[PDB]
């Protein structure tokens, strides 16, 4: 009945090694139990967007879910999601074990990129994507605009997955096949 609570944004060096998830704990209502997922982002050569949240919630199980969404080279985004049912489970600290050629415009940033500059694509990517993150519920409400040379295909870089723990994904983008 007690968990860590925050909900955090950050653009992220090297969140492998810097990033400290430990939290001030809460009272959760009766029959919760707490949550923490983190979402991190990144493309060729960016910095890592991180949306880490820790709760009380009512629903759900006590699984622990590992996904990588999208792998390299290019894009890539991978989650780590712990539910878990007793009194100040939700306490990971580290990120650490979680974490004739085609150019595309290439950039990660929460709202919009200041810019996007032309990043040669490494063999395996198929496409340039231009895509947009909306992310709602778990008081982490934030777009993410991702653009870059991706092995994903169409408007996918999130592979078609609606939600990350409390929070809901919409997945918006353009698109240039090769
Ligand atoms: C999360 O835990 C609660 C609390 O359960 C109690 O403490 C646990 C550590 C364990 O010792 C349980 O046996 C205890 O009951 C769960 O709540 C209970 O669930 C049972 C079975 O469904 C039910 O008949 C009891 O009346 C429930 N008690 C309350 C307070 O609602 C809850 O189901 C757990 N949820 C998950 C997803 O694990
Ligand atoms: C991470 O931070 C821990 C203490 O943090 C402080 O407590 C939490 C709840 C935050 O709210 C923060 O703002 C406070 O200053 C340290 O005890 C812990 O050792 C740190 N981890 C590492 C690896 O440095």
């Amino acid at each position: 009945t007690y968990c860590q609570v925050s909900q955090t944004l950050s653009l992220e060096d090297d969140p492998g090694r810097t990033f400290n998830w430990t939290s001030k704990a809460e009272q959760c209502n009766p029959g919760e139990l707490c949550q923490e997922t983190v979402l991190l982002i990144k493309a060729d050569g960016t910095r890592t967007v991180v949306l880490a949240s820790k709760s009380c919630v009512s629903q759900g199980g006590e699984a622990v879910t590992f996904i990588q969404y999208t792998a390299p080279p290019g894009l890539v985004a991978i989650s780590y999601s712990n539910y878990c049912n007793d009194s100040l489970c939700n306490n990971k600290d580290s990120l650490a074990s979680v974490w004739g050629t085609r150019h595309c415009p290439t950039c990660v940033a929460l709202g919009s990129c200041s810019s996007a500059p032309s990043m040669p694509c490494a063999n395996g990517t198929t496409q340039c994507y231009q895509g947009r993150l909306e992310f709602s519920g778990g008081g982490m409400d934030a777009t993410v605009q991702v653009k870059g040379c991706t092995t994903t295909i169409g408007c996918r870089l999130m592979a078609m997955i609606d939600s990350v723990g409390p929070m809901t994904v919409k997945e918006t983008c353009s698109y240039q096949s090769f």
